[PDB]
């Protein structure tokens, strides 16, 4: 029969999206957000950010865990590791972000005599792209742009990211440099929406393992309630899945603790 039961590393974007839908299902895989989320929250002041090699021994476990639909607490892993898992994940995806179709035109648009001519070409390229690709290209480049500012503190430069991001989407070095530069020239309101992440807690038995900080609970509750109300509502669309339900009590149980501690801090 078909090899393996639902893979993850080596599928089209939508296929990955439908598999890894977390919040609203804004047409985007979870993996990408999970990795962008960690870097945005914790991996912002990391030297070697996206530059150092991730521990392949951890990465191969992660890709396995995702492919097996398991629990991956990236908040306990190294930034280089998740970043390496991410860039690999993007590689494994058959359809490029810019596809085979538009990809060769990025070389063209990079060799434009004027910054305006470049962005215009990239503009038409990105429009050809599917919705999922459009959003993927937005976040990947915009998030890495903010990483360039972080490079300004982590003692790195656009060139460094460009070197390591080239093998990522399969496009020449100079195109990444121009990618960010033009990415805000094209977008700029593009926002890096972070996600509620699994805890190091096994979600039962214990209790004194939760964040005891007020601002910590405030932010998390906000993020979690949006996850909560949406998932609950999903079921009302004629959906009766035990897996969705299990996660429904899951979010509720955790938020219950948070709601208590909210007025407990």
């Amino acid at each position: 029969h078909m090899p393996n039961l639902k893979p993850i590393f080596g599928i089209p974007l939508a296929d990955a999206v439908e598999r890894t839908m977390m919040y609203d299902g804004i047409r985007l895989p979870a993996v990408f957000r999970e990795c962008i989320d960690y870097v945005e929250k914790y991996g912002m002041k990391c030297e070697g950010i996206y530059r150092v090699s991730g521990i392949k021994s951890k990465v191969d476990e992660l890709k396995a865990a995702y492919d097996r639909e398991e629990s991956t607490n990236l908040e306990d892993y190294e930034p280089n590791t998740v970043a390496s898992l991410l860039k690999q994940y993007l590689r494994d995806l058959p359809e490029n972000l810019l596809t085979k179709e538009l990809m060769p035109r990025f070389e063209e648009a990079c060799g434009r005599t004027t910054e305006t001519e470049k962005v215009q070409e990239f503009q038409r390229l990105l429009k050809e792209l599917p919705e999922c690709n459009y959003l993927l290209i937005s976040w990947l480049i915009v998030h890495m742009d903010h990483v360039i500012a972080k490079e300004l503190e982590t003692k790195m430069n656009i060139q460094n990211i460009s070197i390591v991001l080239s093998p990522t989407v399969q496009i020449s070095n100079r195109v990444l440099y121009v990618f960010f530069t033009h990415v805000q020239e094209l977008f700029g309101n593009v926002v890096l929406k972070q996600v509620m992440k699994p805890l190091r807690w096994s979600n039962m038995a214990t209790m004194p393992t939760l964040p005891e900080t007020q601002a910590g609970i405030k932010e998390e509750i906000r993020r979690q309630e949006f996850l909560l109300n949406c998932l609950h509502r999903d079921l009302q669309g004629g959906i009766k899945d035990l897996s969705k339900e299990e996660r429904l009590w899951e979010v509720q149980r955790i938020l219950t603790a948070l709601k208590r501690k909210l007025r407990e801090a």
